[PDB]
């Protein structure tokens, strides 16, 4: 298959506070809606994000037992390929477990799905690429807008950060290679201060999906990665990264609708320009929105979080610009986490 992210799913528990939360503080779109005696959904548009919100009305549905031990986070992120059967076929042969075989499901596009990490899976959508088109089972349109929208200009998703439980990096980075053709394309030991995590991303083929999966580091102290895993109840996203043309114009206009983002202390800002030569923004832009600065082979590399307003302070969002850089920076990694750190230990 050869895969896009056709959309990214998550259960919630108050679908009409989520959907105006992002609508409000993020400026997505409403494109549609979908309903059945079990659930009732929207999907939200920005750019290329498309973002369902689920919420479900009946215990039959799987949202019930998910946010019962989770609270509202992602489900799934799901894949446009050109052939669902095969890519499916595939997968479950090398590995994958089958949740859902390929069919109609309701005048819809072929559809499956399969397992992923924890209890996220992928619905795979057959797609021939041609359009922008609502999720399967939705009625509205992509053709829409939030004239409200002001100066935040999300693009797309560049990646998802994935905590997994110690001793399940090697196995996921496997099951992503083998049964979806995913490649690793960069590896990261990350200290920050008695605590540590392995890392490693994986990429599908076509570039569109990257995860950025992060376990505890079993040698050094408990830390962030443990924390979301007790809080999670497991295997989960940790963030969603968005990227835009501008970081610093993004952080302004995102911190009036509300946002928060992770505060980063003058001494790293002090330590900058002997680390890097900045080629876009000017230290004092970078200064006042806590904007973290990096590098790659490729260019450079500018990346913040936001502050978790999850109830159990879980998922948290990131804002990414790339000017080159293909794919991330020790010096970025170690910083946001020192963020993370700062904020939850003061
Ligand atoms: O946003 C990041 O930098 C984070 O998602 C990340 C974590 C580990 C890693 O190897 C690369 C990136
Ligand atoms: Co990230």
């Amino acid at each position: 298959q050869n895969f896009e992210i056709d959309y990214v799913e998550m259960y919630v528990e108050n679908l009409e506070v989520a959907a105006f939360s992002w609508v409000d503080k993020y400026a997505f779109a409403v494109a549609g809606t979908s309903r059945s005696a079990d659930h009732r959904s929207i999907a939200l548009r920005q750019g290329q994000v498309t973002l369902v919100l689920t919420e479900p009305t009946s215990d039959r549905h799987p949202a019930a037992a998910y946010l019962q031990t989770h609270g509202d986070g992602v489900a799934d992120i799901a894949m446009a390929t050109s052939d669902v059967a095969a890519a499916y076929e595939a997968a479950v042969r090398a590995g994958a477990e089958a949740v859902r075989a390929p069919g109609q499901h309701s005048a819809a596009v072929t559809t499956a799905t399969i397992g992923g990490f924890g209890d996220v899976v992928h619905t795979l959508i057959q797609r021939d690429g041609t359009s922008a088109e609502l999720p399967p089972g939705f009625t509205g349109s992509m053709d829409v807008t939030n004239h409200g929208k002001g100066d935040v200009d999300l693009l797309g998703i560049d990646h998802f950060a994935i905590c997994l439980n110690a001793g399940d990096l090697g196995p996921t980075v496997e099951y992503y290679e083998r049964a979806l053709g995913f490649r690793q394309i960069f590896d990261e030991h990350i200290v920050v201060g008695a605590q540590a995590m392995n890392s490693t991303v994986v990429q599908s083929a076509s570039g569109a999906v990257t995860l950025t999966l992060i376990e505890p580091d079993r040698n050094a102290d408990p830390g962030q990665i443990d924390e979301f895993l007790k809080d999670h109840q497991g295997a989960g996203v940790q963030h969603i990264a968005f990227n835009s043309n501008d970081a610093v114009r993004a952080v302004k206009a995102l911190s009036e609708r509300g946002v928060e983002f992770l505060k980063t202390p003058g001494a790293y800002y002090d330590l900058l320009g002997e680390r890097i030569t900045l080629q876009t923004h000017s230290l004092d832009d970078l200064r006042a929105t806590n904007v973290l600065a990096d590098e790659d082979h490729g260019g450079q590399l500018f990346q913040i979080f936001t502050a978790s307003t999850h109830p159990r302070h879980t998922i948290f969002f990131e804002v990414i610009e790339r000017q080159g850089a293909g794919t991330f920076g020790s010096s970025n990694i170690k910083a946001l986490y020192e963020a993370v750190e700062l904020e939850r230990t003061g």
